[PDB]
């Protein structure tokens, strides 16, 4: 059996765990979940309890703490451990009864739950990306230290990758380690995208789409932060960072290669220019459950792929100039240093700007440029715990940075 | 240090071997050309010698054998051992510095020479399809009794089959081993075609099509005998059956897709509905290459996959009216027994006959039907040398039944 924690289970990726899970079940009983944790979503995460009956509730939130004691009592023979803040998370995290965590929490704060993880050695199924991207070299410590903990991606691409490799390789190794992609031989990968919904825009169109028409479509069907990012493609430049150092692979050997039907996920390509690819209907439930199962796999009852019925597959290669925030993503990931941590906080900004209308498509690339410009490289610290430090205190800066570039501008 | 023998070494397939060899070893020095075997092709062999060097020759045709030695005391610094026959054929197996042995002997003809490699428990890179056809339950009992022998498909749909397995599970098992499938998580495969020069065709233009027609049309540069079955589709409809051999696979699992650009070579879908596919340009390099470093790759200087220029991928099911052999091949396969025999020896007839402009195209179907009609399904010897007799026996009885049919008519 699999006893599994479900962080930010009432949010896009928690609720499609949930949803894999509880059909799996139904086939086999392969999964226990053991914990939810929300921020404030108490209704929606008490019905996710009815239903599931965790040990261990958590909301991070102490103001609607009290009403999620109250709402739960309404369930019968069940008394589950009602906890709170970070001090519930910790809690949560240092169970032995728990051994794999998913991390569906959004924006740099699901950092916080994917470090405690790991220092209590659990399998860390991870679909935040911010975390990687800011605390990428952190994160790379921390499972130094920790050796029995792991992180596997949940990203589709990422899953993508990590499905199209040998096992037997990966097990010498592991994510977000030196040299992972030396001892699978990867040469190179093909990070595919979407494209998002201003895809075929004009230049003169691009200047005046606003946040509405980003979040307008049925086909994105996500969180409303990765939406926008998905719009500008920042999202792909985050996830060409956390390509970096979830494998080891140079920048240099990354492609992002725009597939708007969605069916190839990520392409790898080995030192033999032999290409390998994972293939599925736009879903994040295969990502997910993978993650939960991994090194193995488990029958589902989902869709099976008809290639004759998808019939037609594209590629191309985006344009610079209609979205430069990818650009800007290889420019701070080869930069290095803390400049992925810049990158992260001055879009978090101004991704938040964009969507409250507060500012137009091309200011977003213009905000993250002028802060990355302004940012001073620092030296790494050695210990764990300051180069932690370190990232928060960067982190922060980043925003404050943007949030003065964003007032100096209107 | 690989040392390889190359049997079949002067056709299409033991060619590319050669090439890839070459090119590999300019990179790092891996690989030694132990022996070459060919049946008549002297100066070409002669020529390979000179820049390979081998340590064994082998003429099938005896009577080339003194034109092959007079061509060979050209060559500087060389004293090869030059056998002859079937006994030569037989001495190269069994050398003890002979390790990886390349089949890439067309016909039935290949089988001899895969069963004496498996028998000396080599790692047998196998391009020969039709002896898997023929003698799928025999190479299987054999596998069984030289537990060292490895059978390492190079047929570029199953090269690519097996490159999307894990090998972490892929190592744990071996081809045409009971449950190989269940043990890599199979739930099916999709078998890409070419779809061959005829695929546009309608019905009463594909009555008429000719051998001149398959053989100038045709998609890769081969053999006459795998061109003009490419052209009918019995190619795949053999390939079907390799698959279900190989990779113990259900027939009804089993699905051909066109795919008429061939950059996916194949599809594997696990048990989870996810699908894993090995893409490359149209080429035969890379399935030999990885047969002789699997498990393990090695870098090439192929030119890498640029799928922004191939730009589009497209599939569809193909037509059983206008390709019959595909619906026979299904049916001798899920009859079982000694019908996959009888299937692959009367083939080689119509698919002679029709090269050579004898018969009409849906007369090559309408032949092997009739002889997979007439036979009668034979109780199944339980030794290796009987088993091998009885393949034998059937094998020609269809050759004979097909030439008959024939006769009676033209
Ligand atoms: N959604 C997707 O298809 C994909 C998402 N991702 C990544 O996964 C992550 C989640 O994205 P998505 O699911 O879209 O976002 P959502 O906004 O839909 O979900 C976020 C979840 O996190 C919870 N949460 C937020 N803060 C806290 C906290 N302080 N403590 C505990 N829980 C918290 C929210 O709780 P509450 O409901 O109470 O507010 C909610 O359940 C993102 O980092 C994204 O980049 C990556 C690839 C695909
Ligand atoms: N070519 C391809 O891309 C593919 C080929 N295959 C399979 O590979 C096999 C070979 O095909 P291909 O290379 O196209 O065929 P070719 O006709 O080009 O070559 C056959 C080779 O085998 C040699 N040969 C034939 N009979 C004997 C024998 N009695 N003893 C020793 N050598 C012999 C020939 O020697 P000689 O030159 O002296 O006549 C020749 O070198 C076939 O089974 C085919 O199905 C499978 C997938 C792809
Ligand atoms: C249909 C679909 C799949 C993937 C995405 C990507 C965004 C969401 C994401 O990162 N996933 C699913 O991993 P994008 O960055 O390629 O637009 C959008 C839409
Ligand atoms: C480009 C190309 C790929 C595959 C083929 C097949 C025939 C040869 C073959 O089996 N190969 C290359 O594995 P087909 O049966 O799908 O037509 C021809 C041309
Ligand atoms: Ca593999
Ligand atoms: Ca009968
Ligand atoms: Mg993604
Ligand atoms: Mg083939």
């Amino acid at each position: 059996p699999i006893n599994v924690a479900i962080f930010g289970s009432t949010g896009s990726i928690g609720t499609n765990a949930l949803n894999i899970i509880r059909e799996c079940n139904k086939i086999e009983n392969v999964f226990n979940v053991k914990a939810l944790y929300v921020n404030k979503s108490v209704n929606e995460l008490y019905e996710q309890a009815r239903e599931f009956l965790p040990e261990y509730l958590c909301i991070h939130d102490k103001s609607v703490y009290e009403e999620l004691k109250e709402l739960v009592k309404n369930i019968k023979d069940y008394k589950p451990i009602i906890l709170c803040g970070d001090e519930g998370m910790k809690e949560i995290c240092s169970s032995n009864s728990i051994d794999k965590i998913v991390i569906g929490i959004d924006s740099f704060q699901g950092l916080y739950s994917t470090m405690y993880a790991i220092m209590n050695n659990k399998i860390v199924a991870l679909a935040n990306k911010e975390s990687i991207v800011s605390a990428g070299f952190f994160l790379k410590k921390l499972l130094n230290i920790h050796k029995n903990a792991k992180i596997i991606p949940v990203d589709s691409e990422h899953s993508a990758i990590f499905q199209c490799l040998d096992n037997n390789k990966v097990l010498k190794t592991k994510c977000l380690q030196d040299n992972f992609s030396k001892i699978n031989n990867i040469n190179k990968i093909f990070l595919c995208s979407s494209g998002g919904p201003f895809q075929n825009l004009t230049m003169d169109e691009l200047k005046n789409v606003t946040s509405e028409n980003a979040l307008k479509h049925p086909k994105w069907k996500m969180g409303k932060k990765i939406t926008i990012d998905s719009a500008t493609m920042m999202n792909k430049g985050l996830e060409v960072i956390e390509t970096h150092f979830l494998f080891d692979v140079d920048y240099n050997d990354i492609e992002v290669i725009v597939h708007k039907e969605c069916i190839i996920h990520s392409c790898v390509e080995f030192i033999d220019k032999s290409v390998i690819s994972q293939m599925y209907y736009p879903d994040m439930q295969i990502p997910i459950l993978y993650s939960l199962t991994w090194p193995d796999r488990i029958k589902t009852n989902l869709k099976p792929l008809d290639l004759a019925q998808v019939s037609t597959l594209t590629f191309h290669k985006p344009s610079l100039e209609h979205f430069p925030c990818i650009k800007l993503a290889y420019q701070a990931g080869i930069k290095g240093n803390f400049y992925p941590t810049v990158l992260n906080a001055s879009n978090e900004i101004a991704n938040n700007l964009f969507l409250n209308n507060k500012i137009k498509y091309f200011d977003i690339s213009s905000i993250i440029s002028q802060v990355l410009e302004s940012f001073n490289s620092q030296k790494v610290s050695e210990n764990s715990e300051d180069l932690m430090k370190q990232i928060l205190q960067i982190h922060s800066w980043a925003k404050d940075k943007a949030t003065d570039i964003y007032n100096k501008h209107n």
